[PDB]
């Protein structure tokens, strides 16, 4: 077959589970780049993927995406006792207590914010989001953030993913801003372990500084480095789902309303977000022995991609996934293979994203203050999502008037 690289990069999100729908399957083989790709779909594709006796990640992930959205030698480029290991440092961080203390954090970050957002007039709620989250995730994670460079460092964990997937001055942007990032996250990790920082022992940056691994050694301090930004840049970009969240309460009927009321209804209303909106395409691996599947040809080192975007939008598994309907969460089973916006199967076992909790806990105080604290219009604009742009994003990147909150 020929390369479809072109074709993909055209419409990252939908790429696959289009081709899938024209040919009647789960699953395709193509090629992206040098490589032949499988590409698969749904539940039963995310199991098989996520069985780690016929899936490894090592060399798997393009070097583009290494040297500016992940960097070189963190948890993702991991796989067997090594990966459960590092993953175990992760998952470590993540206590119902810690996770409520950074929604706490954030609250007050976003609350500090707003006076801002007022004296503006019009802001574009996206771009106002990075600042808030990266000095309430720094604080957090006992990074040290001086007030005057808190919003330099918002723009250059952001710059890694937003200006990671985009050409012009603009890839340029987001290796210079990873190779900055690198750098401040490595003197953090020095300063604490030389002790002239002085980060509290629950914090990420303890954990990370001071992690020994399986041969109870440190890790070496550019790979500890990788692995603080693998927890500050994530939080980071909650701004995409927090942007979704302004976008739903716009753009869906009744769902204003229910969140206002309803008392259950948040919980239901953040899932629905992560399964209907874009957010990472999907993930990749390599095969690491010689298996056929549901008829395919999987070859040992065959690169694979699991479509999340098209699982999360499986009819098998919601009958009506084209719809934005929170109640549909009242059904769900828990499955850890039908629902992947941040990956599928077991945490401590597979490379299954640690920051849901998080995620979940930072859309809950999004929805929470844009439904009951906070004020705004919203003028005519094009919220359409744009999915030829890695995120996706409402064209306008969600513009808001007359923002205010103590009122
Ligand atoms: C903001 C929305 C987020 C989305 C859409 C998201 C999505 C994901 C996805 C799809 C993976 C890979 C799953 C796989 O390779 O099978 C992942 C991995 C990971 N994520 Fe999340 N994530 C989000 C936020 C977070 C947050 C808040 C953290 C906080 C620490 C986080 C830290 C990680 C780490 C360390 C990995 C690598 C885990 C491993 O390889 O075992 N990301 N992210």
């Amino acid at each position: 077959g020929p390369d479809e690289t072109l074709s993909l990069l055209a419409d990252p999100y939908r790429f696959i589970s289009r081709q899938c729908q024209r040919l009647g399957a789960n699953a395709f083989e193509s090629r992206f780049l040098l490589k032949k790709t499988n590409c698969l779909k749904g539940a039963k594709a995310a199991e098989i993927f996520y069985d780690t006796t016929r899936f490894e990640r090592e060399g798997a992930m393009p070097v583009a995406i290494q040297k500016t959205l992940l960097g070189q030698g963190g948890v993702q480029g991991l796989d067997g006792e090594t990966h459960r290991h590092r993953k175990q440092m992760f998952m470590g961080l993540m206590t119902p207590e810690r996770v409520r203390a950074l929604a706490q954090l954030f609250e007050a970050e976003w609350r500090r914010a707003v006076p801002g957002w007022t004296r503006k007039g019009e802001i574009v709620f996206y771009d106002e989001l990075h600042e808030p989250l990266t000095r309430a995730v720094c604080a957090w994670a006992g990074v040290p953030l001086p007030d005057d460079e808190a919003g330099n460092r918002a723009g250059e964990l952001r710059a890694l993913f937003d200006a990671a997937g985009s050409a012009s001055p603009r890839h340029l942007w987001s290796r210079l801003a990873r190779r900055r990032v690198d750098a401040w996250a490595k003197r953090i990790i020095e300063g604490i372990r030389a002790g002239s920082i002085g980060s509290g022992s629950g914090t990420a940056a303890y954990a990370i500084a001071w992690h020994r691994d399986r041969h109870d050694d440190l890790l070496s301090p550019h790979v500890a480095a990788v692995e603080l930004v693998n927890v500050l840049r994530p939080t980071v970009h909650i701004a995409v789902y927090i942007t979704f969240v302004a976008h739903a309460l716009q753009t869906c009927s009744g769902i204003r309303a229910a969140l206002v009321q309803q008392p259950d209804y948040a919980e239901l209303f953040v899932q629905e977000v992560r399964r209907f909106y874009p957010f990472f395409p999907a993930v990749v691996a390599r095969a690491s022995q010689d298996f056929e599947w549901e008829g395919m040809a999987f070859p040992e080192g065959r690169q694979v991609v699991l479509d999340l975007y098209g699982s999360n939008h499986d009819a098998a598994t919601w009958a009506d996934p084209q719809e934005f309907r929170p109640e549909r969460f009242r059904a769900w089973d828990e499955d850890s293979f039908n629902f992947i916006p941040q990956g599928g199967g077991d945490h401590y076992l597979g490379h299954r994203c640690p920051g849901e909790w998080i995620v979940l806990a930072i859309m809950k105080v999004a929805a929470h203050l844009l439904v009951n604290a906070m004020r705004y219009d919203v003028p005519d604009q094009d919220l359409s999502i744009d999915f030829a742009r890695l995120p996706a994003l409402p064209k306008s990147g969600f513009v808001m008037r007359n923002v205010h909150i103590g009122g």
